């Protein structure tokens, strides 16, 4: 399975959106 990684992912991302 490549759900828990591939949401854990969009986390990560998040931020790098919220702080540009």
């Amino acid at each position: 399975a490549r759900l828990d990684v591939a949401s854990e992912f969009r986390k990560k991302w998040n931020k790098w959106a919220l702080s540009r």
